[PDB]
Protein backbone atom coordinates (compact mmCIF):
# COMPACT_ATOMS: atom_id res chain seq x y z
CA UNK A 1 0.00 0.00 0.00
CA UNK A 2 1.68 3.45 1.22
CA UNK A 3 4.59 1.50 1.97
CA UNK A 4 4.63 -2.39 1.70
CA UNK A 5 3.30 -1.53 -1.59
CA UNK A 6 7.20 -0.71 -2.56
CA UNK A 7 8.61 -3.07 0.22
CA UNK A 8 6.83 -6.00 -1.85
CA UNK A 9 7.88 -5.00 -5.29
CA UNK A 10 11.14 -5.39 -4.09
CA UNK A 11 10.81 -8.85 -2.12
CA UNK A 12 12.86 -10.72 -4.84
CA UNK A 13 15.94 -8.15 -4.07
CA UNK A 14 15.54 -7.68 -0.23
CA UNK A 15 16.68 -11.32 0.34
CA UNK A 16 13.65 -12.52 2.40
CA UNK A 17 10.72 -13.86 0.09
CA UNK A 18 10.84 -17.50 0.40
CA UNK A 19 8.36 -21.01 -0.32
CA UNK A 20 7.12 -23.16 2.36
CA UNK A 21 6.57 -26.84 1.81
CA UNK A 22 3.24 -28.46 2.95
CA UNK A 23 3.54 -33.07 3.16
CA UNK A 24 0.40 -35.04 1.63
CA UNK A 25 0.63 -38.75 3.14
CA UNK A 26 -1.10 -41.90 1.50
CA UNK A 27 -3.59 -43.00 3.94
CA UNK A 28 -3.22 -46.72 3.95
CA UNK A 29 0.71 -46.46 3.66
CA UNK A 30 1.20 -43.61 5.49
CA UNK A 31 4.15 -42.82 2.81
CA UNK A 32 4.59 -39.65 1.22
CA UNK A 33 2.75 -38.77 -2.00
CA UNK A 34 3.09 -35.05 -2.83
CA UNK A 35 3.94 -31.82 -1.48
CA UNK A 36 1.83 -28.38 -1.73
CA UNK A 37 4.18 -25.19 -1.85
CA UNK A 38 2.98 -22.37 -0.07
CA UNK A 39 4.33 -18.89 -0.73
CA UNK A 40 5.63 -16.49 1.92
CA UNK A 41 6.46 -12.77 2.54
CA UNK A 42 8.88 -11.99 5.76
CA UNK A 43 9.75 -8.11 6.19
CA UNK A 44 11.53 -6.77 8.82
CA UNK A 45 8.51 -4.89 9.88
CA UNK A 46 5.27 -7.17 10.31
CA UNK A 47 7.35 -10.27 10.34
CA UNK A 48 5.63 -13.17 8.43
CA UNK A 49 2.90 -12.54 6.08
CA UNK A 50 0.65 -15.45 4.40
CA UNK A 51 -0.21 -15.69 0.82
CA UNK A 52 -3.81 -14.38 2.54
CA UNK A 53 -2.95 -11.39 2.65
CA UNK A 54 0.18 -9.74 0.38
CA UNK A 55 -1.16 -11.27 -2.86
CA UNK A 56 -4.36 -9.10 -3.81
CA UNK A 57 -2.23 -6.51 -2.10
CA UNK A 58 0.39 -6.64 -4.76
CA UNK A 59 -0.62 -4.25 -7.65
CA UNK A 60 2.28 -2.97 -9.26
CA UNK A 61 4.52 -4.79 -10.77
CA UNK A 62 2.72 -8.61 -10.30
CA UNK A 63 -0.86 -10.08 -9.97
CA UNK A 64 0.90 -12.87 -12.37
CA UNK A 65 3.80 -11.37 -13.59
CA UNK A 66 6.52 -11.91 -11.02
CA UNK A 67 4.31 -13.76 -8.05
CA UNK A 68 3.57 -16.73 -9.76
CA UNK A 69 6.46 -16.94 -11.99
CA UNK A 70 8.81 -16.65 -9.04
CA UNK A 71 7.08 -19.21 -6.95
CA UNK A 72 7.71 -21.89 -10.10
CA UNK A 73 11.15 -20.76 -10.63
CA UNK A 74 11.98 -21.48 -6.56
CA UNK A 75 9.77 -24.66 -6.68
CA UNK A 76 11.90 -25.63 -9.46
CA UNK A 77 15.54 -24.84 -8.06
CA UNK A 78 14.59 -26.47 -4.58
CA UNK A 79 13.74 -29.51 -6.23
CA UNK A 80 16.73 -29.46 -8.08
CA UNK A 81 18.81 -28.55 -4.93
CA UNK A 82 16.71 -31.46 -3.20
CA UNK A 83 17.66 -34.05 -5.80
CA UNK A 84 21.08 -33.22 -5.44
CA UNK A 85 21.70 -35.44 -2.18
CA UNK A 86 17.91 -37.29 -2.77
CA UNK A 87 15.61 -37.53 -5.53
CA UNK A 88 13.15 -39.06 -2.93
CA UNK A 89 9.84 -36.84 -4.07
CA UNK A 90 7.20 -38.18 -5.97
CA UNK A 91 5.51 -34.96 -6.89
CA UNK A 92 5.01 -31.06 -6.28
CA UNK A 93 1.69 -29.04 -6.27
CA UNK A 94 2.10 -25.05 -6.75
CA UNK A 95 -1.35 -23.42 -6.33
CA UNK A 96 -2.21 -20.88 -9.10
CA UNK A 97 -5.56 -19.98 -7.32
CA UNK A 98 -3.90 -18.54 -4.43
CA UNK A 99 -0.94 -16.92 -6.59
CA UNK A 100 -3.54 -14.83 -8.50
CA UNK A 101 -2.77 -16.38 -11.55
CA UNK A 102 -6.05 -16.10 -13.04
CA UNK A 103 -4.54 -14.29 -16.19
CA UNK A 104 -3.67 -17.26 -18.69
CA UNK A 105 -1.14 -15.53 -20.92
CA UNK A 106 1.62 -17.08 -19.53
CA UNK A 107 1.51 -20.58 -19.52
CA UNK A 108 5.36 -20.44 -21.00
CA UNK A 109 7.01 -19.38 -17.69
CA UNK A 110 6.12 -22.82 -15.97
CA UNK A 111 7.98 -24.67 -19.16
CA UNK A 112 10.86 -22.44 -19.02
CA UNK A 113 11.25 -23.16 -15.52
CA UNK A 114 11.24 -27.30 -16.46
CA UNK A 115 13.32 -26.37 -19.25
CA UNK A 116 15.58 -24.74 -16.79
CA UNK A 117 15.67 -26.98 -14.09
CA UNK A 118 16.44 -30.63 -14.21
CA UNK A 119 13.39 -32.95 -15.76
CA UNK A 120 10.20 -32.59 -14.21
CA UNK A 121 7.09 -32.94 -15.48
CA UNK A 122 5.05 -35.13 -13.46
CA UNK A 123 6.78 -34.02 -10.65
CA UNK A 124 4.74 -31.09 -11.03
CA UNK A 125 0.52 -29.89 -9.98
CA UNK A 126 -1.59 -27.06 -10.84
CA UNK A 127 -3.88 -26.38 -8.78
CA UNK A 128 -6.76 -24.08 -9.38
CA UNK A 129 -10.44 -23.30 -8.04
CA UNK A 130 -13.93 -23.33 -9.25
CA UNK A 131 -13.42 -19.42 -9.90
CA UNK A 132 -11.02 -20.19 -12.27
CA UNK A 133 -12.78 -22.89 -14.00
CA UNK A 134 -13.77 -21.11 -17.27
CA UNK A 135 -13.07 -17.49 -16.68
CA UNK A 136 -15.10 -15.98 -20.08
CA UNK A 137 -13.57 -18.11 -22.73
CA UNK A 138 -9.98 -17.59 -22.27
CA UNK A 139 -9.18 -21.15 -23.11
CA UNK A 140 -7.39 -21.87 -20.32
CA UNK A 141 -8.25 -26.01 -20.62
CA UNK A 142 -6.95 -25.38 -24.17
CA UNK A 143 -3.09 -23.78 -22.30
CA UNK A 144 -3.41 -26.61 -19.85
CA UNK A 145 -4.02 -29.20 -21.91
CA UNK A 146 -0.64 -28.00 -23.16
CA UNK A 147 0.72 -28.14 -19.43
CA UNK A 148 -0.69 -32.03 -19.64
CA UNK A 149 1.52 -32.92 -22.72
CA UNK A 150 4.61 -32.56 -20.37
CA UNK A 151 2.64 -34.53 -18.05
CA UNK A 152 1.90 -31.97 -15.41
CA UNK A 153 -1.02 -32.80 -13.14
CA UNK A 154 -4.68 -30.98 -12.74
CA UNK A 155 -5.71 -30.02 -9.80
CA UNK A 156 -9.32 -29.13 -8.39
CA UNK A 157 -9.77 -27.11 -5.38
CA UNK A 158 -13.21 -27.14 -3.16
CA UNK A 159 -16.30 -28.33 -5.77
CA UNK A 160 -17.44 -30.17 -2.46
CA UNK A 161 -12.69 -33.74 -17.05
CA UNK A 162 -8.87 -33.60 -17.65
CA UNK A 163 -7.66 -33.72 -13.86
CA UNK A 164 -5.61 -35.56 -12.35
CA UNK A 165 -6.49 -34.77 -8.68
CA UNK A 166 -9.47 -33.15 -6.44
CA UNK A 167 -8.61 -31.53 -3.79
CA UNK A 168 -11.11 -31.36 -0.41
CA UNK A 169 -12.03 -28.21 1.50
CA UNK A 170 -11.48 -28.02 5.37
CA UNK A 171 -14.56 -26.39 5.33
CA UNK A 172 -16.10 -29.66 4.06
CA UNK A 173 -14.09 -32.07 5.80
CA UNK A 174 -15.47 -30.38 9.42
CA UNK A 175 -19.08 -30.91 8.22
CA UNK A 176 -18.45 -34.54 7.41
CA UNK A 177 -18.23 -35.53 11.24
CA UNK A 178 -21.78 -33.91 12.39
CA UNK A 179 -23.11 -34.29 9.05
CA UNK A 180 -22.90 -37.43 7.61
CA UNK A 181 -24.86 -36.96 4.58
CA UNK A 182 -21.99 -34.11 3.46
CA UNK A 183 -19.91 -37.32 4.08
CA UNK A 184 -21.73 -39.40 1.71
CA UNK A 185 -21.07 -36.26 -0.28
CA UNK A 186 -17.31 -36.98 0.03
CA UNK A 187 -17.78 -40.76 -0.23
CA UNK A 188 -19.47 -39.70 -3.61
CA UNK A 189 -16.19 -37.89 -4.62
CA UNK A 190 -14.03 -40.55 -3.33
CA UNK A 191 -15.97 -43.10 -5.57
CA UNK A 192 -15.03 -40.93 -9.08
CA UNK A 193 -11.33 -40.82 -7.58
CA UNK A 194 -10.74 -44.41 -7.01
CA UNK A 195 -13.15 -45.85 -10.45
CA UNK A 196 -10.98 -43.28 -12.50
CA UNK A 197 -7.99 -43.38 -10.44
CA UNK A 198 -7.90 -39.77 -9.72
CA UNK A 199 -6.08 -38.73 -6.31
CA UNK A 200 -8.21 -37.63 -4.00
CA UNK A 201 -6.37 -34.92 -1.68
CA UNK A 202 -8.49 -33.82 1.75
CA UNK A 203 -7.04 -30.53 3.03
CA UNK A 204 -7.29 -28.99 6.47
CA UNK A 205 -7.33 -32.47 8.47
CA UNK A 206 -6.70 -31.91 12.22
CA UNK A 207 -8.04 -34.74 14.35
CA UNK A 208 -7.46 -38.65 14.45
CA UNK A 209 -11.09 -39.33 14.48
CA UNK A 210 -11.88 -37.67 11.23
CA UNK A 211 -8.79 -39.51 9.39
CA UNK A 212 -10.13 -42.74 10.63
CA UNK A 213 -13.44 -41.96 8.90
CA UNK A 214 -11.78 -40.35 5.46
CA UNK A 215 -9.85 -44.20 6.24
CA UNK A 216 -12.88 -46.05 5.93
CA UNK A 217 -14.30 -44.34 3.02
CA UNK A 218 -10.91 -44.75 1.19
CA UNK A 219 -9.92 -41.25 0.82
CA UNK A 220 -6.06 -41.46 -0.62
CA UNK A 221 -4.22 -38.83 0.17
CA UNK A 222 -4.52 -36.49 3.48
CA UNK A 223 -3.11 -32.77 3.77
CA UNK A 224 -3.43 -31.16 7.03
CA UNK A 225 -2.01 -30.45 10.36
CA UNK A 226 -3.12 -34.62 12.13
CA UNK A 227 0.26 -34.96 9.96
CA UNK A 228 2.70 -31.85 9.73
CA UNK A 229 2.06 -27.85 9.27
CA UNK A 230 3.47 -26.61 6.03
CA UNK A 231 7.23 -26.97 6.78
CA UNK A 232 10.25 -24.42 5.29
CA UNK A 233 12.63 -25.92 2.77
CA UNK A 234 15.85 -26.59 4.88
CA UNK A 235 13.95 -29.23 7.44
CA UNK A 236 11.78 -31.37 4.35
CA UNK A 237 14.41 -33.97 4.05
CA UNK A 238 15.40 -34.05 7.81
CA UNK A 239 10.94 -34.43 8.76
CA UNK A 240 10.98 -37.09 6.16
CA UNK A 241 14.09 -38.89 7.68
CA UNK A 242 12.74 -38.79 11.12
CA UNK A 243 8.69 -39.42 11.00
CA UNK A 244 8.06 -41.24 7.52
CA UNK A 245 5.81 -43.17 7.24
CA UNK A 246 3.66 -41.24 10.07
CA UNK A 247 1.67 -45.20 10.60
Amino acid sequence: RLVLGAALKEAISNNQLKLVYQPQIFAETGELYGIEALARWHDPLHGHVPPSRFIPLAEEIGEIENIGRWVIAEACRQLAEWRSQNIHIPALSVNLSALHFRSNQLPNQVSDAMHAWGIDGHQLTVEITESMMMEHDTEIFKRIQILRDMGVGLSVDDFGLPVTEIKIDKSFVDRCLTEKRILALLEAITSIGQSLNLTVVAEGVETKEQFEMLRKIHCRVIQGYFFSRPLPAEEIPGWMSSVLPLK
